[PDB]
């Protein structure tokens, strides 16, 4: 709004601005996919308690808040959502090849619409570096 159009770096971030709900959306996904993916390759109850713990602080600290304004089956609600896993197999492998998409598609959109060949370099990397789809291996190699 401040940058007086018709100038270079009113271009320049416009561009940057544009491309960059392609950013948001791509690193939501991959972000999102990892977790899955991280929490799949062994399920722990451990990771169950830690999340119920977090979850219970953050219902006393919102209660905290209420009060200055002026569980347990919450508990188990969380822990059943935990358990919403998908239990199939072709499921995580729709779940890996959107992840690896979401990394290549990162990968490309940081070495071209923002020049930084830093942030796509670690992008390119860990696609290269987890299975990939075997379509995106030698394009992300070159
Ligand atoms: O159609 C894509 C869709 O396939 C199935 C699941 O892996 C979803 O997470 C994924 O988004
Ligand atoms: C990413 O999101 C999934 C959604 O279930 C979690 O299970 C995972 O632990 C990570 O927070």
């Amino acid at each position: 709004t401040k940058l007086n159009p018709k100038t270079r770096e009113f271009a320049f971030i416009e561009k940057n601005r544009k491309n960059l709900d392609n950013v948001i959306k791509y690193e939501g996904i991959a972000k999102r996919n990892d977790s899955i993916i991280k929490v799949y390759g062994m399920p722990d109850s451990e990771r169950k308690i830690y999340f119920e713990s977090y979850i219970a602080e953050l219902k006393k600290k919102d209660e905290a808040k209420r009060i200055l304004e002026e569980v347990v089956i919450e508990k188990y609600t969380t822990a059943f959502y935990e358990k919403q896993l998908p239990k199939t197999q072709i499921a995580i492998d729709s779940i890996g090849k959107e992840r690896n998409f979401a990394y290549y598609q990162l990968g490309l959109i940081y070495k071209e619409k923002f020049k930084e060949y830093t942030l796509a370099s670690d992008k390119l990397e860990q696609l290269l570096r987890n299975n990939p789809e075997e379509k995106l291996i030698l394009p992300s190699m070159y």
